[PDB]
């Protein structure tokens, strides 16, 4: 019920970097807008690598509030490095934040040869294992296939994202629009 | 901070005629705007929705009240008719904050019951005077309601408030949603401090 605000963190690691992300959630409808913000300056990763672990909560996860949730990823990058990300989703003083914590490769990835986009999926929904296709700049998929698991402290979830540029913002940066039914 | 959702939920009971109304919007009291959509749930109401207006925050800008809100009671005499009696409680229930009202009236006759008042509201300045007596809030103020035919109809507001646990400029715009058949009130409300 209602729209609450939301507070994303991303740490991330031979080069490190930061991302903050800030904006709205509205459970009635299952749509999210939000902005991220490398604060450490550009991203040694291209930014739909970062999607997936960049809030199931809008539409189990609403449950978990306000006290919250663990999840944690591992993500294999077919011919490539991999993702490990735990991250905790809860309420802290009517806003929701999602910690995260991701450390990884061969310079498709480091290559920063993908297209800025992310198609949507059907995912198996706690644990979970799913392929997401990335477009690459040549016409070729990058697949990325995660397993994931999810603990407090049957059903799919379909997404559907669009990713766009701030106009006058300078530093890198991603704006994230998500609609996820169940 | 930010815009928080607002919950208003008022049973009420005026010479014989019951009805509950059900508020919902969001308050900003960053830039001191409401902006909320009430909705006659019992139908068609026994009384013109402007009487409605002062009973149905203060908050936004009351503000150290939260979130184990405080409680806020009205008399509210109209010259020459009937009179509200009114007790709310203010407070948040889990990030929302909301006003539960219960309001009786008595002594009516059929401007108010005769449904003969004007769509809209006047703005007032609310003369807020603090009371170390009840630990809490008092105010007195009259609101003019302008009625159909010229004239207008006066409404005296007696009110306190006190805790669970200068002045107030208010302006406001009564619209209608055009795609909603129930009996409703768009509200949009500006309120600062001095």
């Amino acid at each position: 019920t209602g729209v609450v605000p939301i507070l994303i963190e991303l740490d991330g690691d031979g080069h490190k970097f930061f991302v903050r992300g800030e904006g709205e959630g509205d459970a009635t409808i299952g749509k999210l807008s939000l902005k991220f913000i490398a604060t450490t300056g550009k991203l040694p990763v291209p930014w739909p690598t970062l999607v997936t672990t960049l809030v199931q909560a809008f539409s189990f996860f609403k449950s978990a509030m306000p006290e919250g949730y663990v999840q944690e990823r591992t993500i294999y990058f077919k011919d490539d490095g991999t993702y490990k990300t735990r991250a905790e989703v809860k309420f802290e003083g009517c806003t929701l934040v999602n910690r995260i914590e991701l450390k990884g490769f061969k310079e498709n990835i480091l290559g920063h040869k993908l297209e800025y986009n992310f198609n949507s999926h059907k995912v198996y929904i706690i644990k979970a294992n799913f392929t997401i296709r990335h477009n690459v700049e040549d016409g070729s998929v990058q697949l990325a296939d995660h397993y994931q698991q999810n603990t407090p402290i049957d059903h799919y979830l379909s997404t559907q994202t669009i990713l766009s540029k701030d106009l006058n913002e300078k530093r890198d940066h991603m704006v994230l629009l998500e609609y996820v039914t169940a």
